C-alpha cells in the first residue's frame, strides 16, 4: 500500500551506468532510495573464481582457435549462469513483493526507490546472445536461458544507454578491470543486441506478432520491422526444422521472450555528457516511470534490508 | 465457471518404468506429454555419463566436470521449463465433475533444475553454486502441482536399469545411489516444510509439529564449504536461494508409486493415485481447446 519504484540501468558496458546511478542515490535520503550493484564479489569469489577474466579469456583463446567453438560453448554458458545467478535469486525473493500498477505518473513520491544494476535479462538473454554472436555460444543455449527468464511483474522500468561508438570506443579503451579484454567485435555485438532488445519491446507493444511476421525475415517512434527486432536473431539453420520451420521448442522459447519483454517499460538515457549530466537526464526519466504498490506493510523494510544486504555482500569490495 | 484441469507428473530416479507405465495408462480427456535428440542436440546424455566417466579416472579435473555438467543440465531442462512457461497463464486457482482434461507429464521442471543438478553435485561433478543458480530459476510453483515419485528397493532398480539398452548411457552405480538419495530427499523436503519447517530456524542442527529433520532434507546438501564465509555462515546469496527452494517446494503435491510390481499393477497404482490429486480451474474458455491443442503439436517432436 506504500509505493515502490523499481529502476533497472542496463545496456552495454562502458557507458558510465554505474556511475551514474551512485550520483543519482547520493542525491539523498538513504531511508527512501537505495542501490543495488553488479554483484562483482559473487562473479569473482563467491560463484566461481574470476569469471570475468573465464569470460574474455574464453573469447581470446577462441579467436586464436586455441579451443573449439563446442569446448567455447560449454564455458561461456556455465559462466553466464554464475553471472545471472544474484539477480536471478534478488528477482525471486523481491516477486511476491510486487502488487499492482500505481502510477507515478501524476502519481505522489515513492515510499522506497531501488535502483539496480543491471536486470537479469542482462546474463539471461543480451550477454548470452551476444556471445551467441561472438561464435562462444550456441543459439540453442541461447534460447535455454530465455525460456527460464523469471515473469515481468508490473513496474519493470528498464533504462537502456545511448553513445555513439567513437566515445564508447574511447570510454573502453580507458576503462581497466580485472580480467577484462579490450574485445571491440564484443562491444558491436553487445551494443547490437541493446538495440535489438529496445526494439523487440517497441515492436510487441505495438501489437506485433513474431509469428504473423516470420516470413519477412531475410538478410517512441515508429513500428519497427521483425528484422529490428531480437527475434532475427533465431532464424537460423540450427534451430530450423527440415521444412524451414522453427522446431516447436524454439517457436515457445520466442513466445516466452515476448511474454517476458512486452510487459517491459524502456527509456532510452543518453550517455554523452557529464557525469552529473547524466546523473540529472536520468532523475528527469525517473519522475514520470510506473510505480507499485507493495503486497504486505513490512514489504518496504524488507526490500530495504535486501537491497543493503546484497550491496554490503556482492558489490566491489577493494 | 471455467472448466477443470488435472496436471500430472511422473518424475523420480530414470530407469524405474515411468514411460512403461504412463503408455499403459493413457492407452484407455487424458493427453500424454512425452520426453523430448528433442531438437538436434549432440546427444547431451552421452556427454554427461562421458564426462562423469572422465571424472572417476582423473582423466579430467572437477572443475572441467562441472562446465560440462552445467551446460549440459540448461539443455536437458529446456523443454520441461518452455513446457511450463507457455502453460502457466493458463492455470488457475485450486478447483477440488471429472477433469475436463488430464495433462500426464514426462517429469516436472524441478528434475533438471534441481535434482539432477544435486545427485551430480554428491558426485562431484557441479558445484553447489551451480546448483543453486537452477534453484532461482525453477519457475514459481503452480496451483495443483502433482509430482508422483517411484518407490523400489534399490537391486530391483538395477536390474530395471539393466533390462534395456541405453544409448550413451553408462550403468554408474553411485550415480543410482546419489540420484535415489536426491529424490528420498526431495520427499522428506516438502513434508518437512509442509509441517511448517523452517530452515533457518533449523540451519544450527546440521552442526550439532512432527517432521522431518532438516539432516533429512535438501537443505543439508548446502552445508557445502563453498558457500560458507570463514566464520561459517552461509552468505546471504545462497540463503535467499534456499529461501527459493522452501517456497518452490512446499506447494507441491507428492504421491509415491510403488514400481515393485507388474506393469499393469504400475498402470492400476497410477490411476488409484489420481484421487487424492489437485484440480484447478484454467483461466478462459478457450483453455482446453489451446492446451490439447499444445499437447499435440507438443507430440509431433
Ligand atoms: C531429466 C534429466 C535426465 N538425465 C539423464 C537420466 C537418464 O539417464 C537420461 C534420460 O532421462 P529420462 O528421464 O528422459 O528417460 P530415461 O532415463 O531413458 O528412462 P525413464 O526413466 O524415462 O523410463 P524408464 O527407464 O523407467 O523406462 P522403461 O523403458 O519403461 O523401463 C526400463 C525397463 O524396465 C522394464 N519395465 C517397465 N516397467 C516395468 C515393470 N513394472 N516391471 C519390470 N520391468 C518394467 C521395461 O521393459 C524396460 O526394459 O538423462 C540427466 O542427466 N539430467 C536431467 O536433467
Ligand atoms: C552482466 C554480464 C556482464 N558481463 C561482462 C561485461 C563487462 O565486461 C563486465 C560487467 O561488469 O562483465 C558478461 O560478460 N556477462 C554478463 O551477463
Amino acid at each position: 500500500m506504500p509505493t515502490l519504484l523499481r529502476v533497472y540501468i542496463d545496456g552495454p558496458h562502458g557507458m558510465g551506468k554505474t556511475t551514474t546511478t551512485q550520483l543519482l542515490v547520493a542525491l539523498g535520503s538513504r531511508d527512501d532510495i537505495v542501490y543495488v550493484p553488479e554483484p562483482m564479489t559473487y562473479w569473482r569469489v563467491l560463484g566461481a573464481s574470476e569469471t570475468i577474466a573465464n569470460i574474455y579469456t574464453t573469447q581470446h583463446r577462441l579467436d586464436q582457435g586455441e579451443i573449439s567453438a563446442g569446448d567455447a560453448a560449454v564455458v561461456m554458458t556455465s559462466a553466464q549462469i554464475t553471472m545471472g545467478m544474484p539477480y536471478a535469486v534478488t528477482d525471486a525473493v523481491l516477486a511476491p513483493h510486487i502488487g499492482g500498477e500505481a502510477g507515478s505518473s501524476h502519481a505522489p513520491p515513492p515510499a522506497l526507490t531501488l535502483i539496480f544494476d543491471r536486470h537479469p535479462i542482462a546474463a539471461l538473454l543480451c550477454y548470452p546472445a551476444a556471445r551467441y554472436l561472438m561464435g562462444s555460444m550456441t543459439p540453442q543455449a541461447v534460447l535455454a536461458f530465455v525460456a527460464l527468464i523469471p515473469p515481468t511483474l508490473p513496474g519493470t522500468n528498464i533504462v537502456l544507454g545511448a553513445l555513439p561508438e567513437d566515445r564508447h570506443i574511447d570510454r573502453l579503451a580507458k576503462r581497466q578491470r580485472p580480467g577484462e579484454r579490450l574485445d571491440l567485435a564484443m562491444l558491436a555485438a553487445i551494443r547490437r543486441v541493446y538495440g535489438l532488445l529496445a526494439n523487440t519491446v517497441r515492436y510487441l507493444q505495438c501489437g506485433g506478432s513474431w509469428r504473423e511476421d516470420w516470413g519477412q525475415l531475410s538478410g517512441a517512434g515508429p513500428r519497427p520491422h521483425i528484422g529490428d527486432t531480437l527475434f532475427t536473431l533465431f532464424r537460423a539453420p540450427e534451430l530450423l526444422a527440415p521444412n524451414g520451420d522453427l522446431y516447436n521448442v524454439f517457436a515457445w522459447a520466442l513466445d516466452v521472450l515476448a511474454k517476458r519483454l512486452r510487459s517491459m517499460h524502456v527509456f532510452i538515457l543518453d550517455y554523452d555528457q557529464s557525469p552529473a549530466g547524466c546523473r540529472d537526464a536520468l532523475l528527469q526519466l525517473t519522475s514520470g516511470m510506473v510505480q507499485t504498490h507493495v503486497t504486505t506493510p513490512g514489504s518496504i523494510p524488507t526490500i530495504c534490508d535486501l537491497a543493503r544486504t546484497f550491496a554490503r555482500e556482492m558489490g566491489e569490495a577493494n
